[PDB]
């Protein structure tokens, strides 16, 4: 469905679109929040009574948003989650309206073989619940995460940008008995300032900080104990897209030297879409913040990328609010929140 | 060739044989010394008249010695070295007697194409030189050896039976600026007491000592920095015979984790003969030490071995008195000490 009725009924959709396209909005969490707000707006003002049609409309809306920005996934994910929440409720309702037990939580053969209420209030509650979840992830992570960090171990931290990862680190550091040394990679094109900020924050807490160039991975890796990455998007097979610059090579190095690789993950950040090719999913970066002047650029060709995709062969741990999970197992987790039908919208 | 010619001229051969058989002589160095002494005795007493015949006799004697004891490699090696020493002198002499171009020190095409003096004194001197070489090995290692180990690094030590390895460790430990943690694997049926002794020595030296059982190698492997072998005999392609029990598995583990594997022995232990079979050269221990009783132990056939063989693929460094060498290079060193015809006797 095109934007014809969805302009005067709900106002800020255009603004959201603008934020998405021209990068006015910063941080995936913020984007998610915005999406939630939009959904709430859609719910409160508009009236439907018919449910399947509404669901279809919602799906269409999600799809359009996805098509608008091919590298922002959190927005999509949240919508998908909401749809999933709706669907189960709808299914429950149908059974009451009309008036079989499964071996596990879900059946396989049921896809092939033929199978006024306070619903609005429930829907409203759902959004609130989602918001709450988004707010408090660290409270669920803390009692699972601080179990594996030991004394006299050096920790390498690629991609330092997220407010969650920092918080996690700080919680660990609060326990002064647990000794750890932090190596911080700069990240040439985009991460630099952020990395510096992170370092400053560490200093403020009184944690031992070491500033690392992007080339110096091989020389330190023999001394590196555990590697913790702050990812933006999590996928089906295990692989992740991390928040810009120098992740793949580092992972490869880790694999070579046999190093345990931790990752800060989220259930709303987890995506049920599969990454088949490196050519499509990887977002490339600007040459403006590399070399000034454009007359030498006539012959020379600068190659640079923002967000970097990782193969599932390297990472081993995914610390969430529920717990730590294997990359060769995270699909199950996704399925416990998302459906196979709601993948291709 | 029998011992019909040598009865009143040389008698000590029998004694040497006795020492070999019932293990009255202990430590390869001692064996080497004995061999040297025997050679000296042979030289001082016997008559020659001819040189080629004498050489042949020497070869025969060597063969006999080998037949008497195969696990005594040092004995063989020393003899070979002596032969090589003789040979060059003989070659030199021939050139004067008769009265040549070469790209390097030795040529391959010289084998394909058709080619009284005071040599006794030279031969005597050779023995002395060999003795001198045997005397000090550690002094020619320590200048290279105390350059590899660094601060806050962890060492793992299989085979503490060798006298050289301990000395090497001690020399490293002497330095006030250098600090390292030592993990020691025991070796149950052959190395236990020796291992304990080593540990005690380490304690005395005032270093942080960690006594580790043979099962607890895997758990500490994430912290292991370097691997050192207490080998007894070196060979052509790189493979080495180690001084009894608990070496192979550890080496394999190191290879798996890509941990650097060092080896310290010496060039007198180095042999120009190939270890084609593990079963032929490696000798087995005793069943009595493992388990008591005899009548039920007829049913319980126990397998236990003294010496251990490690493939050249795992080991990378062979630091000797001359300098640091590789398994891909050590063959040339052997050639520089033992001649082409002297390999087969």
């Amino acid at each position: 469905h095109p934007n014809a009725a969805t302009s005067d009924v709900n106002v800020t959709i255009d603004t959201f679109v603008a934020k998405l396209k021209r990068r006015q909005v910063q941080g995936s969490y913020a984007i998610a929040l915005e999406t939630l707000q939009l959904l709430m707006r859609f719910i409160s003002a508009a009236r439907w009574n018919h449910v399947n049609d509404l669901i279809e409309q919602i799906r269409d809306l999600g799809n359009s948003l996805e098509k608008a920005h091919p590298t922002a996934f959190s927005c999509g994910n949240v919508i998908r989650r909401i749809l999933a929440v709706l669907r189960d409720e709808v299914e429950e309702d149908t059974m009451s309206t009309t008036v079989v037990a499964e071996p596990l939580i879900s059946s396989m053969f049921n896809l092939l073989q033929k199978p006024k209420t306070d619903y609005r209030q429930v829907a409203i509650q759902g959004i609130k619940d989602l918001i709450d979840e988004i707010k408090n992830i660290d409270e669920g992570i803390q009692q699972i995460a601080i179990d594996l960090i030991h004394d006299h171990e050096i920790l390498l931290t690629p991609t330092p940008d997220s407010k969650t990862v920092l918080k996690f680190l700080i919680t660990a550091r609060e326990r002064s008995n647990r000794t750890f040394t932090v190596l911080v990679t700069e990240g040439f094109p985009n991460n630099t300032k952020n990395a510096h900020e992170f370092a400053k924050k560490l200093a403020q807490h009184n944690i031992e900080t070491l500033v690392v160039p992007d080339s110096a991975v091989f020389a330190l890796m023999s001394r590196v104990g555990k590697v913790i990455i702050g990812t933006k998007a999590v996928f089906v097979n295990g692989g992740t897209i991390s928040s810009n610059s120098g992740v793949s090579s580092v992972c490869e190095c880790a694999r070579e030297f046999r190093t345990p690789v931790f990752a800060v993950a989220g259930l709303y950040k987890l995506s049920p879409l599969y990454p088949f090719d490196v050519e499509k999913f990887v977002e490339f970066g600007g040459s403006q913040r590399i070399l000034p002047r454009m007359d030498p650029r006539k012959r020379l060709d600068t190659v640079n990328q923002i967000t970097d995709y990782v193969p599932p062969e390297n990472i081993d741990i995914y610390i969430t609010n529920v717990g730590g999970f294997n990359p060769s197992f995270i699909y199950r987790i996704a399925w416990d929140n998302y459906k196979q039908i709601d993948v291709h919208l």
